[PDB]
C-alpha cells in the first residue's frame, strides 16, 4: 500500500512512534518518505548485497532475513518479506528495536540525509492526530 504523509503520521501515533527513544513523529514520518516514498512494499538492493525492505526500509544484513545477505544476523526475527504488508506494524516493531540500539536514528541513510538536522515537524503539519 502507498500511504498518504497524514494517513502514515496518524498510523506511526497510533503505533506510539511519536517521541519514541526522543524522536518527534515529524522524524519518523520524513523518514518513511524519503526511505520508501510511502509505499509499504519498497525495496532496494545495497552495495553489501543487503536489501532495505517495506515503508522505513529494514536492512537484511543486521535485522531480518532474506537468504541472500552475506553476515546476516537477523535481530528481528523475521523474514524481510514480512516487513511488506499493507500494515506498517511489523516494521513499527523491528524499527523501535533498531532505534533503540545505539545508534538512534543514524542507521536510516535516507533521515539522515534529508530529515535530520531539518524542521521535521513540516512532515505532520496539517495532519488529523
Ligand atoms: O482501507 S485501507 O487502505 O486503509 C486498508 C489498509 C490495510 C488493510 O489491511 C485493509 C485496508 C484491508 C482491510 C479491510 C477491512 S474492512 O473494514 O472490513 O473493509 C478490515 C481489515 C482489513 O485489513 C482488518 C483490519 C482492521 C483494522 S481496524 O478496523 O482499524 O481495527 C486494522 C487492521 C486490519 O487488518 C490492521 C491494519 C493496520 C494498518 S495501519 O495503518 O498501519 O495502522 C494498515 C492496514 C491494516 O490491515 C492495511
Ligand atoms: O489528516 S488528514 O489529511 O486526513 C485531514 C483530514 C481532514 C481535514 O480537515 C484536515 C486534514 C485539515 C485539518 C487539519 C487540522 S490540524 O489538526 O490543525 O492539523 C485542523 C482542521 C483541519 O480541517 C480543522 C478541524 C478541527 C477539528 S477539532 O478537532 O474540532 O478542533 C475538527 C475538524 C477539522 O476540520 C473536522 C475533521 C476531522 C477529521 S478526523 O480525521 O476525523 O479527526 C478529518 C477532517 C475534518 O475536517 C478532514
Amino acid at each position: 500500500k502507498v500511504f498518504g504523509r497524514c494517513e502514515l503520521a496518524a498510523a506511526m501515533k497510533r503505533h506510539g512512534l511519536d517521541n519514541y527513544r526522543g524522536y518527534s513523529l515529524g522524524n519518523w514520518v520524513c523518514a518513511a518518505k524519503f526511505e520508501s516514498n510511502f509505499n509499504t512494499q519498497a525495496t532496494n538492493r545495497n552495495t553489501d548485497g543487503s536489501t532495505d525492505y517495506g515503508i522505513l526500509q529494514i536492512n537484511s544484513r543486521w535485522w531480518c532475513n532474506d537468504g541472500r545477505t552475506p553476515g546476516s544476523r537477523n535481530l528481528c526475527n523475521i523474514p524481510c518479506s514480512a516487513l511488506l504488508s499493507s500494515d506498517i506494524t511489523a516494521s513499527v516493531n523491528c524499527a523501535k528495536k533498531i532505534v533503540s540500539d545505539g545508534n538512534g536514528m543514524n542507521a536510516w541513510v535516507a533521515w539522515r540525509n534529508r530529515c535530520k538536522g531539518t524542521d521535521v515537524q513540516a512532515w505532520i503539519r496539517g495532519c488529523r492526530l
